[PDB]
């Protein structure tokens, strides 16, 4: 009953009892994933999080936590598919839990620039961010087929699905990633 569901992708796996839980690192007191969820809630009424470790902690801010299917598909596409299989509604705006500075016109600009494509993603002027992506329902069967086929490559999938990049080069450092504790330390 809203047009796009926002989704924070907080990672899959724990293919060696985790390591650092990136989404739970705190940037100025607030977990990175909650920075992203808050930014998505500025622009979208319905936001959920895909998390596969420390689920009770993710649950504490009162959003729906969605875990990956038993299929244990690889890579960020596995989380995308698991969320489309467990949420209704025609459009999803995915964003990793690592990009706390995403802007309040993310959804609006991706939608304005979608131009009939079933998926679009952010390009920051330097690189693609294919997991910051507005994705239509129609992608779900294609994603299932790709991951059942043993594939993992994100950009290859986005190309196969007929997507395109949307230029956010004018949004300075809104798309920076905080992948390690060492980077985070800098941004405080
Ligand atoms: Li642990």
């Amino acid at each position: 009953m809203t047009t796009i569901t926002g989704v924070v992708l907080a990672g899959g796996k724990a293919r060696r009892m985790g390591g650092v839980d990136k989404g739970l690192l705190e940037l100025n007191g607030k977990p990175l994933w909650q920075h992203v969820a808050d930014a998505l809630m500025t622009q979208l009424s319905h936001v959920v999080v895909n998390a596969n470790r420390h689920q009770e902690i993710y649950q504490a801010s009162g959003l729906k936590v969605i875990e990956d299917s038993l299929a244990d598909y690889p890579g960020p596409l596995a989380g995308m598919l698991s969320v489309m299989q467990q949420e209704a509604g025609e459009w999803f705006l995915f964003c990793p839990c690592n990009t706390p500075y995403i802007p309040p016109d993310l959804a609006a600009r991706l939608n304005h620039q979608r131009k009939d494509a079933p998926v679009v993603w952010v390009h920051d002027g330097e690189r693609d961010h294919p997991t910051i992506a507005l994705v239509n329902r129609a992608i779900e069967p294609l994603l299932l087929e790709y991951l059942q086929a043993g594939e993992r490559r994100v950009m290859v999938f986005m190309r196969l699905a007929g997507g395109h990049a949307v230029d956010f080069s004018d949004h300075k450092d809104a798309f920076v990633n905080v992948n390690t504790p060492e980077e985070l330390a800098r941004w405080q």
